[PDB]
């Protein structure tokens, strides 16, 4: 198999964003993603392409999601191996890293060890000033499944950010300085779908100092605006439990708790993240990413504090389900949130972001198809005040097709 096709068809129903405070914030829109790959290996090399052309209801482009080429040849470990070029950097909760970028890493994968190095520096976005990112881990399978690692990420950033007054895309640095995020982990199947434990667990507490500028922005009509800049020396934290309980082969259910540090005048005490993660895993234990902090609130573990509950069904490789409970409060009731799916103004001194009820129900086909609904439903808290609406969604319809 040197290429294939992937196909994804896909629906996305947001309303609202800003829940109702502000003109936009809403969609209602169908979207075209093919993703033609190459693959090539010999023997030690390995390179690897994938294409994207996406076409939705406007936003028409094409992209070079991935290219790149692998060695393997350094050590007769078939787990090591040295990845060059544009390529998916993920790491199993996405909150370091779920991200496609140029970069250079080093992977030793064993079943006793696990041992990542890599730095990744980002050139262009290859679709129709710059930052540093330095990293490693080190994991020890202790016991069968059970896990504990240390996870080091640096972020080196001597670029500057958008001025007061002006627009924030996507592709916009909100932060920049020289961040330094020291973790450990302990995970016992924390991300197996397909578990041979009755229970599984991850726990991560991450340490991040640094020099950090970082925007703080708001909405004006759909538009991402630059308010200020907080510039400060961080001392933050970050943790993240959880606990799943596989009832049987089918049923599972569990509890998350997750804590980002916020606060400070110039944001000493509040935890970010890397910019590299997509906070998506298998958490509810079904082979379904789910969003960590909803799909709906999209919660980015930055002055946030979440309470998880969630039940999840999966029928063999057929059906699966999760049904996720979150409720989010912030550490500072002065400081803004880590999110990503909700820009809507918070009123200071409100604690209570709001509660959040996720759905992805899937079914696969080997007919290589399936057929998903991602779809969170965010119930605004006392923070965001009232006026706004009782509730927000984000839903996604995905029918996807591999070649
Ligand atoms: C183009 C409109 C944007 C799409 C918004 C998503 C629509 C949300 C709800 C209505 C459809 C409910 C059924 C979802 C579905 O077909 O997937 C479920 C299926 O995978 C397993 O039962
Ligand atoms: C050998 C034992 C392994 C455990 C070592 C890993 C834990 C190390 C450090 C935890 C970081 C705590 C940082 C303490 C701290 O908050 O200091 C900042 C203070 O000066 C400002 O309030
Ligand atoms: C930018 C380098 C990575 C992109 C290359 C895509 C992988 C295919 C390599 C071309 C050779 C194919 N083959 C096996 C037919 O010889
Ligand atoms: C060994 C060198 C391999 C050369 C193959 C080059 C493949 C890259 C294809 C460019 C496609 C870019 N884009 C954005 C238009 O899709
Ligand atoms: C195969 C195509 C290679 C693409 C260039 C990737 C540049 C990555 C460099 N680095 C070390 C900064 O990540
Ligand atoms: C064996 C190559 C992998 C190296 C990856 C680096 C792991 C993170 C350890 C950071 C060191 C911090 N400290 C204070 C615990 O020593
Ligand atoms: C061995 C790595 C796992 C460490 C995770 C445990 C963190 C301590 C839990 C307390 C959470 C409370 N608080 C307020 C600090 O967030
Ligand atoms: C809210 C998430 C936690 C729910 C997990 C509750 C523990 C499983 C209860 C089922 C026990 C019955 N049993 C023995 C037949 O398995
Ligand atoms: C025009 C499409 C409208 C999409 C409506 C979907 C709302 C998201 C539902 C999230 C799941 C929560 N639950 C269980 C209450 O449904
Ligand atoms: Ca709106
Ligand atoms: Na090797
Ligand atoms: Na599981």
């Amino acid at each position: 198999k040197n290429f294939g096709l992937d196909v994804k068809i896909t629906g996305e129903s947001e309303n609202d964003r800003d829940l109702g405070t502000a003109p936009g914030g809403t969609l209602n829109d169908i979207g075209i993603d093919l993703r033609p790959w190459a693959f090539g290996q010999w023997g030690d090399w390995s390179a690897y392409f994938m294409g994207q052309a996406v076409a939705a209801t406007d936003k028409s482009y094409l992209a070079a999601r991935e290219f790149w080429v692998d060695y393997a040849g350094l050590t007769a470990y078939p787990g090591e191996h040295l990845r060059f070029g544009r390529q998916r950097l993920r790491e199993d909760s996405g909150q370091w890293q779920d991200t496609n970028i140029e970069a250079l890493n080093w992977s030793f994968e064993t079943t006793l060890l696990n041992a990542h190095a890599g730095v990744a520096q980002r050139f262009s976005e290859y679709r129709t000033k710059d930052r540093t990112h330095v990293f490693g881990d080190i994991s020890t399978q202790w016991a069968p499944h059970h896990r504990i690692g240390v996870r080091i990420h640096h972020a080196d950033d001597s670029g500057h950010l958008r001025r007061p007054g002006e627009e924030v895309d996507n592709l916009d640095k909100t932060y920049t300085g020289q961040l330094t995020w020291l973790g450990i982990e302990a995970t016992g199947d924390a991300y197996n779908y397909r578990s041979s434990m009755p229970l599984n667990y991850w726990a991560s507490a991450t340490w991040l100092t640094g020099d950090r500028d970082n925007l703080t922005t708001t909405t004006v009509d759909d538009r991402r605006i630059a308010t200020g800049k907080q510039s400060g020396d961080v001392n933050a934290f970050g943790v993240d439990l959880g606990l799943r309980w596989n009832i049987d082969e089918q049923w599972k259910a569990g509890v998350g708790y997750a804590r980002g540090s916020g606060g400070g005048k110039d944001g000493e005490e509040q935890f970010q993240q890397t910019g590299l993660e997509s906070n998506r895993s298998n958490f509810t234990g079904t082979r379904s990413r789910v969003h960590r902090f909803g799909e709906a609130f999209r919660g980015e573990l930055s002055n946030l504090q979440a309470a998880t509950l969630f039940g999840s069904w999966q029928l063999r490789e057929d059906y699966d389900a999760s049904l996720v409970y979150h409720k989010f409060w912030r550490v500072d009731d002065d400081s803004d949130i880590g999110t990503s799916g909700i820009n809507a103004a918070l009123q200071p001194g409100e604690k209570d972001i709001g509660q959040e009820l996720d759905l992805v129900v899937t079914k696969y086909f080997k007919q290589s198809a399936l057929i998903r609904f991602r779809g969170g439903l965010f119930k605004p808290g006392d923070a965001y005040g009232p006026g706004t609406d009782s509730t927000m969604h984000r839903a996604f319809v995905d029918f996807i097709w591999r070649f």
